[PDB]
């Protein structure tokens, strides 16, 4: 009941954020973008193995989640994280899986 | 790139794992049961609000997905936490939420 009382209000966006997260192509890259600056798209499609075009519907779905957010120029466009719960989520994965 | 590396080979089971917990009902079950092993699924209905049924087959599924385990008897059937990545992942959700 404690643990309960402590996060049952924050229920329904923690099983949000978990769920965008649940796919393993996003881990990837949201492993690659915590604690970077700003990584291109293509940069994204070499590390995840993914074609062009499904590294930027993940991308464009993260971002509407609210997970990521990009900054663009005249050149490109970068991406980065934008919800510190996810870099949170990560670190204990990595605590969990190694 | 240091986490890509440390975490890709478990990305598929990492994202399972997140992908089984991303339900709010499922969380307040998995927050009901941190410490407090033997617990009914009567009890767990009550406070997921869920139906007896519902509450359940999410407690099938998530023991099936190697979260929780089960002890049953001629009486009843008490869950427990199994995996201890859970007791992390929702350790982190409440300092993300909390």
């Amino acid at each position: 009941m404690t643990e309960l009382a402590q996060l049952q209000a924050s229920a329904e966006q923690a099983a949000a954020l978990l769920k965008a997260m649940s796919h393993p192509k996003r881990l990837l890259i949201l492993c690659m973008l915590s604690g970077s600056p700003g990584t291109s798209a293509g940069e994204l499609t070499r590390i995840t193995g993914l074609s062009a075009s499904a590294t930027s519907q993940h991308l464009a779905r993260m971002r509407d989640e609210g997970l990521i957010d990009s900054q663009r120029d005249a050149q490109r466009i970068l991406y980065s994280i934008k919800n510190e719960a996810v870099n949170a989520i990560i670190a204990t994965l990595k605590n969990v899986y190694c």
